[PDB]
């Protein structure tokens, strides 16, 4: 209508629960019909809202966005923990005041993307040539891929974080866009945004999804803050390749992804003030060149996953490969907290002292002012989940537990390494490093 | 239907006589149309109640025992009832409005009563089986306790921060709830959640409440993020008890509260990047064995109540307590500056060496790169509030004043200790702790 | 009434001709219908004006002088204008779009007057007398200046960042204030808040404006987070006067503003956790005694425009200035990041040595930790905007660039300067300050 508000449980011969993507193409195709001017009175493009109702909406046909200034917008993030349930043995499922996400839910009813990925997306955002298509919001509705399935492993269909499923697409480059107050869930891809300028993924919440938020192509100037964010073990929570300028803070970023962050040739950009958790090694990933970085005052915790159906999954890294892992030039790590909290039996190559810090290639890295905190406990599982995680997040009581705070490869050179580790628990030529080891009691 | 509505555009009941029937009319409602868990991959989506801007009285516990539920507003309505209360009641006809406003639920119940205080809440989350309940979300409106009552304190009834009213209460095991764009006034308890999982807690203004945010039981993976906090002398402004991997940034946190931040049991999480402000001793307080603790980059200022009604009211604790207190082991202490601007007259006890950090107990604390900054001035007090509040923070004019930058108790031992004051400034044993000194001149 | 009003929905006048003169129709409808402050513990609870997706031109002023008031859209709309007016006038007829979008306010106001630009606002909120008017809310709509003009400056006019107009002015003091999820595009100024406490500034996309944040005359407790800001080269990004407890963290600051960060008389505020990158020295400036603040975990980006319509505009100011500057007392510098990427050969004076951190007056100013990084790079133009800015960004094809990392000015003294540069890199005084110089291998 002329005011620009839409709903598609008010749609003319729409059916948001047989196929909200058709729908929201039908309105999409309305915006465009009646916005054909372009410098009508200083305007005439102005886009458009469409609002989702708590509801739930099964989308079989593929939306695609191709108009700057629209809004998607519902009223509920809508988050369960679906992995929970569908380990809970089936007989007990009767019993479960609910089983599915709820909210304004979006089921992805869309078949597997293989030979790209795009087609497996419920939205997706594409649209060549000037100016780039900008402004898009998507806001507090939530994204449910339904299942996981069968990829060839031993393990449950619905554990392995596989299913061709995206929640978000967006293919082409982009300016000022905004996803905020999401709910995704049970997606091989949560979020994927090529080209991104000025993108802002704030306070969401991103979980038991393959691979939560992934920025490819390039970017420049935007920001990750205030999410949510647990990922799949072969995939990736926080992905950036060749940003510029990103901030990635105040995030909580909770197991089970591969990494934490994860950067390929990022330069001139921020992870700081977040909270990480992990399960394996290669929780921060400055790999490709990635230079001028700052990884300040984050709070790192590796530990052993204590729920059984993920007990013996991981993501294929040894210990020696570090918690935060760099490749590249003039980063600054400054001002962390590192918790290295496993099973001396655990350790893997067997009778190896676990990595913090790992400088592999390049020059001119400043790490100081860290803290590194090592212990040794026996690594329970159980069937009970948030019990477990719980249980074995507040547990100290331990051993000491040797580690290696700061590895500097050959590789590796004219770095500088302050206060982050006893002369003992840094490991780096002193003759082309600049080294001052942590002041021992004695 | 579609699983919307309106308090001002329901059948039973009266927003403006008892908000809280009508509500629990709606709740009976979704629950009555939401009544089967498993057709055609959904079932319970739950929905959405909106509260129009408006003056609702609200005389009936609201129970909320569905997942999915989302309650929004218009308005966050704050005003300073405090202020209003403090200005002599002749004079209230000319003042523009008294209450505050915005979509506004005032909390008439009667006290929290020998029971428990969960039946003083305005809004009571509870269900007990299996799943936890989940993504229930609360959004810009404003919950007002309307008045502080006489407790046997012999203060003004009006500043007493007593009612036994709480804003929200949380009782059960609950995952991915959020609260956000809220307001909350003059209720002993503003928001009270048990046992959070992957909670946040982001941009509310919580102000003029006993107690703030309280994070009760145990939990994990949750955030408390940009809030505007201000509590009561006898009260918590962020307290939270057996977490692990909180965050709590970004947040303005201004008196009065009895502390800033309070742990108890609390592992494994961040408190960074906050700006806090308090009349009183102990403003962060980590207690009870809180291990493994980022405590970085907050700016503290402890100075004295400027506001004549609030003068000579107190947390109790005097000087020697810190402005951080630390009991608990491996903690990391980093790059956090502290303002002292205290009358020296006024310290308690009488010739006492203020401490700013204290580490009472435990082993392997780190702290490094902290910057002590200490102010004698003449403590002053003014009926005007604001005017005497933005004075007491813009004046520098003072004499530089000796403290004690860091105290380990003997009973805390093996802890590091860098750069947080000089060889006077830090009273530790040096046989059994790391102390580098900050350089001095020359 | 409910309190709730749709601008497209009233039935006086046209919001496509004057957006203006049907809120202050609103407005006055709501004084009339909230006549009276204590009818049944309320009764002045405000109101909320949704502005849909749209096209609205603003010609008179918006007045808002009752707390309560929410103005909310669905669209910060934001496109670049700047992109857009330095493509050739004829091509624009092929171009998607050309304007702004979301809920769009253009306005249509008569450049503001010599005396006060107060008068050429779009939104300003006025009203003395007690108590401060309270809880004012903007969110999710898009304010557009529409054009730059002709200055003097020879210039092209949509280039030269005046054209009298102002997104929102507060003139009176206030409480509570809100201002989220905002779009503001071609303003002289964007936001002009005078006599701030406890506002928040949250969430926003502020770019292409003269200046964009504003907080004058004075305020306390306040917050400005999460924002996207790029302003012009003879503006501020964020500036603040006379401000005590400001919380600044998490801001994406990119070009074009003479600063990203200024404070003047600015006191125990904290300046942590932003990207800031600016084409020009004087990034972050601490003027007219800005003591006690806390300036921590910033990453520091300079370089050269790229872009050609501006390749030859600058702010003023010599690369002695230093990138962050401060003449006060007691401040904290800790943990900061300064990539410095510029060509020798623009260096200004000619053969000078680039200033990282400049102590130009005050004592007690504690400066640790920071990692500066300089580089000689040749960043070339391009007609490509957003094409220059990527690629720039990402190079690191350089040489090695002396700097120095910290000045002391004779004027400045008894302060603190730890790991912050090699020896060579501090130009100060041994006698009189505090330094240790970072270890380098030689
Ligand atoms: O912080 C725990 C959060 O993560 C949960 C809990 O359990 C899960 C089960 O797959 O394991 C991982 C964490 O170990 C999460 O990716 C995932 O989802 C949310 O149910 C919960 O909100
Ligand atoms: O920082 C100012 C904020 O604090 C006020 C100002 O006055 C109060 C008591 O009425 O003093 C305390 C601060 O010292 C606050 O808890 C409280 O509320 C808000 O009016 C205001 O939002
Ligand atoms: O990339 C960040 C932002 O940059 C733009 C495009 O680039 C501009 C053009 O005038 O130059 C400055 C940055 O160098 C920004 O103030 C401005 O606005 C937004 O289109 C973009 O959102």
């Amino acid at each position: 209508p002329s005011n620009n508000r839409y709903d598609v449980t008010e749609w003319p011969a729409g059916n948001p629960a047989k196929d909200i993507g058709e729908v929201i193409n039908s309105i999409i195709a309305d915006i465009k019909a009646r916005q054909g001017a372009a410098d009508v009175d200083d305007g005439g493009k102005p886009g458009a809202v469409i609002y989702l109702p708590p509801g739930d909406y099964h989308l079989r046909t593929q939306v695609l966005i191709d108009i700057s200034f629209l809004r998607i917008e519902g009223s509920g993030h809508g988050f369960t923990s679906s992995s929970i349930r569908f380990n809970v043995p089936e007989e007990e499922w009767p019993d479960l005041h609910e089983l599915w996400p709820g909210g304004s839910r979006v089921i992805v009813d869309l078949p597997a993307g293989g030979a790209d990925s795009a087609a497996g997306a419920a939205f997706l955002v594409a649209r060549e040539g000037s100016p780039r298509i900008s402004s898009v919001e998507f806001s507090n509705f939530c994204i449910d891929g339904l299942h996981f399935t069968a990829d060839g492993s031993g393990r449950h269909p619905e554990n392995t974080y596989a299913n061709g499923k995206t929640g978000i697409h967006v293919a082409s480059a982009n300016d000022s866009f905004r996803v905020t107050d999401m709910g995704f869930v049970y997606l091989e891809n949560a979020l994927t945004i090529h080209k991104a300028d000025a993108l802002s993924i704030h306070h969401n919440f991103i979980a038991e999804c393959g691979s939560c938020i992934e920025l490819r192509g390039w970017g420049q100037a935007s920001k990750i803050t205030d999410n949510l964010v647990g990922a799949g073990p072969r995939g990736h929570s926080i992905y950036a390749e060749n940003h510029g300028g990103l901030l990635v803070t105040a995030n909580n970023v909770f197991p089970r992804g591969a990494s934490s962050v994860h950067f390929k040739g990022v330069t001139r950009s921020s992870v700081t003030n977040n909270r990480l958790h992990a399960f394996y090694p290669g929780m921060v990933r400055l790999e490709e060149n990635s230079s001028e970085n700052l990884v300040a005052t984050n709070h790192f915790l590796r530990d052993h996953e204590p729920w059984t159906p993920f007990f013996g999954v991981d993501n294929g890294l040894d210990d020696l490969t570090g918690l935060l892992s760099i490749s590249g030039n003039n980063n600054s790590v400054i001002g962390n907290h590192f918790s290295e909290v496993v099973d001396a039996n655990e350790i893997r190559p067997e009778g190896a002292t676990p990595v913090i810090i790992r400088l592999t290639a390049g020059t001119g890295n400043f790490v100081s002012t860290n803290h590194v905190v090592a212990m040794d406990v026996d690594a329970a599982s159980s069937d009970s989940c948030f019990e477990a995680q719980v249980d074995a997040l507040l547990a100290t009581e331990a051993a000491d537990l040797a580690v290696t705070a700061v590895l500097v490869d050959p590789g590796s050179a004219r770095n500088t390494i302050l206060d982050s580790g006893s002369d003992t628990q840094v490991v780096a030529d002193r003759a082309v490093n600049a080294i001052r080891a942590t002041p021992t009691v004695g």
